[PDB]
């Protein structure tokens, strides 16, 4: 669809059976979700924001539906205040910025 | 224009006669620029992201040009790793998320 930016671009996502709310974020290279269970093994990764870095677990090839649109790719899990859909998955669902 | 997301959405902005590179950031409430000088009064503000909060300087009613689009709004200045155009200004230039 078309999402204007007067409010936070919060959308519904489906991941490992559960429905959650996520922020669509063009300012993020990666996708980062709050603490949860995912299948397979994970690698270590550190990701940086405005106030410093956090330690997250990296899962690969994770199935995730974003607002009707399927995506399969990298999901990081850790102590983020918000669920963040970053560019790795925004490109898969054909997301672009327009004006 | 239509900005894709394979790479970071970095555009040229004009603020205080200075040309600067900034990140178009839908996941940001506020607009935050690295250390620079601006005219007028200011208030301190605390803003949070991944890893926590930083203290910044809040300037009101600042004019910014983003890809030749004029816009007026609040500009925060402080020790951010990157120049960031948040939703408060992206709405002014008519910027939408599409897929
Ligand atoms: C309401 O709070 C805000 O709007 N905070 C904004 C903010 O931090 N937004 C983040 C989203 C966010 C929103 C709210 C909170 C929050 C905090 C406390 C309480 C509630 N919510 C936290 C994060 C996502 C933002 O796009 C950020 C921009 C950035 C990019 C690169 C370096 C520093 C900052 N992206 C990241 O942090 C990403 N970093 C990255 O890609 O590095 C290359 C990730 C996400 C991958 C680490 C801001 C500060 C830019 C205005």
């Amino acid at each position: 669809p078309q999402i204007t930016l007067w409010q936070r671009p919060l959308v519904t996502i489906k991941i490992g059976g559960q429905l959650k709310e996520a922020l669509l974020d063009t300012g993020a290279d990666d996708t980062v979700l709050e603490e949860m269970s995912l299948p397979g093994r994970w690698k270590p990764k550190m990701i940086g924001g405005i106030g410093g870095f956090i330690k997250v677990r990296q899962y690969d090839q994770i199935l995730i539906e974003i607002c009707g649109h399927k995506a399969i790719g990298t999901v990081l899990v850790g102590p983020t205040p918000v669920n963040i859909i970053g560019r790795n998955l925004l490109t898969q669902i054909g997301c672009t910025l327009n004006f």
